[PDB]
């Protein structure tokens, strides 16, 4: 028909996602820890949830991969391009690619992966980039440490925006 559909959100509250492969830098628990942390960030403040699946289709399908990776939106080796995600949808909607040829940690050292993919995640939800500098969803790289971690108030506003408040 007419004009283009559109998916600005996701239809329902409940989200997979797959953890596809893994990154050289971690342990496969620490990218756990850090996957599930960066979830709980949106989690925490809307009513979404959020399973991991070892198999299969989800929702959301995370990997890892240098240079020209599956999708035609090319990886850049280290530094520039740190990760992506594709918005809310069918196929390839939510899901979420980390260069490979960054160094990722848990720690300050490299990039953070729970900060990065909090970040990628927002993205994955619906979430553009922020003009607020103190902001999640602002396109700069801040490092912050875990217990120190806040979701700030902008990247509160905008996915509660689309998904309204969690509990409380
Ligand atoms: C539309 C894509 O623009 C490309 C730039 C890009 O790089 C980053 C990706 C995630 C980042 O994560 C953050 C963001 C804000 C923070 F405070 C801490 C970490 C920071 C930078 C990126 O590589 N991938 C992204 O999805 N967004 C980014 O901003
Ligand atoms: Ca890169
Ligand atoms: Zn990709
Ligand atoms: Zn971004």
């Amino acid at each position: 028909y007419n004009v283009f559909p559109r998916t600005l959100k996701w239809s329902k509250m409940n989200l997979t996602y797959r953890i596809v492969n893994y990154t050289p830098d971690m342990t496969h628990s620490e990218v756990e820890k850090a996957f599930k942390k960066a979830f709980k960030v949106w989690s925490d403040v809307t009513p979404l949830n959020f399973t991991r699946l070892h198999d299969g289709i989800a929702d959301i399908m995370i990997s890892f991969g240098i240079k020209e990776h599956g999708d035609f939106y090319p990886f850049d080796g280290p530094s520039g391009l740190l990760a992506h995600a594709f918005p809310p949808g069918p196929n390839y909607g939510g899901d979420a690619h980390f260069d490979d040829d960054e160094t990722w940690t848990s720690s300050s050292k490299g990039y953070n992966l729970f900060l990065v993919a909090a970040h990628e995640f927002g993205h994955s939800l619906g979430l553009d980039h922020s003009k607020d500098p103190g902001a999640l969803m602002f396109p700069i790289y801040t490092y912050t440490g875990k217990s120190h971690f806040m979701l700030p108030d902008d990247d509160v506003q905008g996915i509660q925006s689309l998904y309204g408040p969690g509990d409380e």
